């Protein structure tokens, strides 16, 4: 299985990977249909053999909370010296609820030097609905692990170019860069801090969000517009523009599109 | 009373003198004149251990101001601040600055629009008023001073109610003379930059309902983590409970 390979990151990232992944496919296995990606989305390469990368995806069921789970590892060799690995997993929920969404990302350029977005984003306009604020952030103490890793020396707040992806995660969101020095320190912290965070981080979304009132009218629609706001808006900011130079356009295009599918956008 | 800031620095004054008279100067027609009770306008605990004053100037039916509300506080802790709150009839940003201060050299501020509608839902609301203004910048700017850090709240609420170009930002000099300094020349100008932007910023019903009780669930909040705790245990139950009258008619709950 070559997503599960995770080919061109550290052993504890992949690790951390490959036990987010099957946490996720075991438990969700009730719910999930078969992966149906065509082997050419499922693997593809930049012609020219400098990008590579793997998608896995897994849509819920009809009469299941789950609308897909992705999980994604990218490898793109930057002409200057360095080369950028990405690895995330993401899990998204329909409209037949209001629980929070499911993200993991690790994003890296230098060796000991290292982005990391943990979170749970929130379906609802936190302002006007304090009660899901409530629920779904405070009561679940989810903030804990934001200020822990915080405390790390090497660890410090990441904030994003894009005004509209600071506005999308939660209040109680992961954003961190991590950085020191050897490479040894890096592993220490994926290894003693940033894997139990993800793992405890999916725990909450599968058993309080996943697993769960019942979503009358109004509410499931101003989720629909709200989460394909969300999607439509993230996939032509981050997708249209870095997909093209990565891989190149026939490829782009095939991927983006099967990606734009399976998100519900048209 | 209310303008003379009597517990923070000159440069803390000169600030909150300079923001708030710019404030009625540009709005001067739009704003009713103060109606609190004097015992409102100024208050204390029983002993010195506290005193606050209050400045409340609505806008009157037909403006797009609902209200601007100055303050500053002292207690034993030094605050000042000033919002400014729009109505229904615009579905425009608010302004919100505060200095928060307990020790002489180091200094919590918060500088921000607060967003009025879902900037998930309304990614047009975003571009217009946060990305198109440059309002990042401000912060980015303040940051680059290796005095200033990210503040963070603790509590998860008012982290939810900033605009994504918000200021939240912890000053810590060396020395006080020091914090004048970046005061003086940082917070300052990207204080009215900022408040410039609110002003100079220059349609209908259920687009209003909506900006109705979401502003209403945010006034409410904000008050309860504030003055039905916090004030009780530093005024007194009593004064408290008619300052809580006042700030909460004012804000409209
Ligand atoms: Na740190
Ligand atoms: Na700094």
């Amino acid at each position: 299985r070559k997503f599960m390979e995770f080919p061109y990151v550290s052993p504890t990232r992949k690790q951390l990977m490959v036990d987010l992944m099957s946490t996720v496919e075991n438990r969700l296995q009730s719910q999930l249909l078969p992966c149906n990606l065509p082997p050419d989305v499922r693997n593809f390469n930049n012609p020219n053999g400098s990008a590579e990368a793997s998608l896995h995806i897994r849509s819920g069921d009809k009469s299941s909370p789950i609308d897909f789970v992705i999980g994604s590892w990218i490898h793109c060799k930057i002409p200057t010296g360095v080369s950028l690995n990405i690895t995330s997993i993401s899990g998204f929920l329909n409209s037949s609820t209001k629980a929070p969404n499911f993200v993991v990302e690790l994003i890296q350029s230098s060796s000991k030097s290292l982005v990391l977005i943990l979170d749970l984003p929130h379906r609802k306009d936190l302002v006007l609905n304090p009660d899901y604020l409530k629920e779904y952030y405070q009561d679940t103490a989810l903030d804990s692990h934001r200020q822990s890793l915080l405390k790390l020396p090497e660890v410090n707040p990441y904030v994003s170019p894009s005004l509209f992806v600071r506005s999308a995660f939660s209040p109680t969101a992961s954003m961190l860069k991590i950085d020191a020095e050897e490479e040894d320190k890096l592993e220490e912290i994926l290894r003693d801090h940033v894997s139990p965070a993800a793992k405890e981080v999916l725990e909450v979304w599968l058993e309080r969000c996943v697993k769960e009132i019942v979503v009358g009218e109004e509410e499931r629609m101003e989720l629909e517009r709200r989460d394909k706001s969300f999607r439509r808006k993230s996939i032509e900011d981050d997708l249209d523009l870095q997909f093209p130079r990565m891989f190149g356009e026939e490829v782009s295009s095939r991927v983006v599109h099967a990606i734009k599918e399976a998100f519900g956008v048209l």
